[PDB]
This record gives C-alpha cells, sequence and structure tokens, in this order.
C-alpha cells in the first residue's frame, strides 16, 4: 500500500544526438528538394540490404552458428496504408548500436559531403548510392524514418529521426527481429503512392530486378 518513487535507473533509455553538420544538410536538402524520380529510395534500401545480407551469408560459411537468428535470407516490403509506414525488413547480419549510431550520425560526414560538393558541380540525387550514403534518400518520401537493427553481438537497437538536425537511440524491446535490420518509412501526405500495390512492384522490378535475395510483399 506504500509508495515508492524510483529516482534512477540502470542506464538512461533514450539517448538523443546531433548529426554532424555535414549530414544533417544533406538530410535538409534531401527532404525538401524536388526530385523527378523518389522512387530511387527503394533501390537504396535494397542494395543497403543486399550488403548487410552478403555479409552475414560470407560469415556465414567459415562459422555456420552465425545464423542461429535464422537461416532465411530474404527481404520483405510491407506498406501499411492505414498508418502511412512503408517497411524493408531484412535477414543480414545487421548493426551493433556502436555501428548504428556512428554509422549514421557520424562517419557518414565524408560521404555526405563528397555529395553536396558533386551535386553542386552537376550530379543529380540519383548518385547517392556511389558516395556510400544512400541511406538518407529515404527523406525523399519519408517525413520521419526508424531503424530497428539486431546484430548477432548486440541486442536490439531502434534508431529515429524526422531531420531535425538530431536522431535518437534506444533499446527497442519491441517485437524481436532475430538478426538483420527493420526500416520504417513515415510517409509524406503526398508520397502515399508507395503503400499502393502495382506501384511497388513496378520500382522492385525497375531498380532490383537482379538481386541475389528474394523480396516479398506483404498486403
Ligand atoms: C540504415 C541503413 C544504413 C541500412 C543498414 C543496414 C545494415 O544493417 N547493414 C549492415 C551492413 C554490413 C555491411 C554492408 C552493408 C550493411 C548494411 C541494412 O540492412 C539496411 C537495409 O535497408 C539499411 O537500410
Amino acid at each position: 500500500g506504500h509508495m515508492p518513487e524510483e529516482v534512477h535507473h540502470g542506464e538512461e533509455e533514450v539517448e538523443t544526438f546531433a548529426f554532424q553538420a555535414e549530414i544533417a544538410q544533406l538530410m535538409s536538402l534531401i527532404i525538401n528538394t524536388f526530385y523527378s524520380n523518389k522512387e530511387i529510395f527503394l533501390r537504396e534500401l535494397i542494395s543497403n540490404a543486399s550488403d548487410a545480407l552478403d555479409k552475414i551469408r560470407y560469415e556465414s560459411l567459415t562459422d555456420p552458428s552465425k545464423l542461429d537468428s535464422g537461416k532465411e535470407l530474404k527481404i520483405d516490403i510491407i506498406p501499411n496504408p492505414q498508418e502511412r509506414t512503408l517497411t524493408l525488413v531484412d535477414t543480414g547480419i545487421g548493426m551493433t548500436k556502436a555501428d548504428l549510431i556512428n554509422n549514421l550520425g557520424t562517419i557518414a560526414k565524408s560521404g555526405t559531403k563528397a555529395f553536396m560538393e558533386a551535386l553542386q558541380a552537376g550530379a543529380d540525387i540519383s548518385m547517392i548510392g556511389q558516395f556510400g550514403v544512400g541511406f538518407y534518400s529515404a527523406y525523399l518520401v519519408a517525413e520521419k524514418v526508424v531503424v530497428i537493427t539486431k546484430h548477432n553481438d548486440d541486442e536490439q537497437y531502434a534508431w529515429e529521426s524526422s531531420a531535425g538536425g538530431s536522431f535518437t537511440v534506444r533499446a527497442d524491446h519491441g517485437e524481436p527481429i532475430g538478426r538483420g535490420t527493420k526500416v520504417i518509412l513515415h510517409l509524406k501526405e503526398d508520397q502515399t503512392e508507395y503503400l499502393e500495390e502495382r506501384r511497388v512492384k513496378e520500382v522492385v522490378k525497375k531498380h532490383s530486378q537482379f538481386i541475389g535475395y528474394p523480396i516479398t510483399l506483404y498486403l
């Protein structure tokens, strides 16, 4: 019948960080400018998943136990019309917390910087992947992006950013993906075409027709 009052927790559960300025500049650039072919975002995500799937499979031959979390190497695409989300799940190698904060918030600095310099000298947005930072093209279509990831050597973590100059990371006790990465795009009001059946088939067939892993569409 008492009333305790927990004045201190084990660890801070929600950490907030600022992107390196160059990453923020590119993100502000992406989320605001016009691009005629915004469908390429899905190509960049599928491209990242192929790489994550490749990396766990390379390690799969030297150590067969690294598929403890799942033996199927696949990509799943789930539009959710009533939540305005599109999610891509892969069972690739995933990311540790250290990698997640570092890769998305910090060491992307060089690629984003070189890419912006490239843009002013006449490159276009579709070259973003040749600068290793294709992930940020998600903001062509999303007002908010969430990344859930699970690496064999770490726990599951959730990353989030609405492109306001900062991102958050927290331990995700939500649904366990056993290994890999889940990207959740909260789409802008005008990009709801990517919640429809035909259009998503159209984009995968147009851009990722030669991926060496199965892509499954869930409606
Ligand atoms: C958020 C964005 C950067 C991203 C990361 C991963 C991901 O964990 N990896 C892991 C890994 C290991 C070696 C090369 C490439 C990669 C990608 C991923 O699988 C996807 C799939 O969409 C993503 O979008």
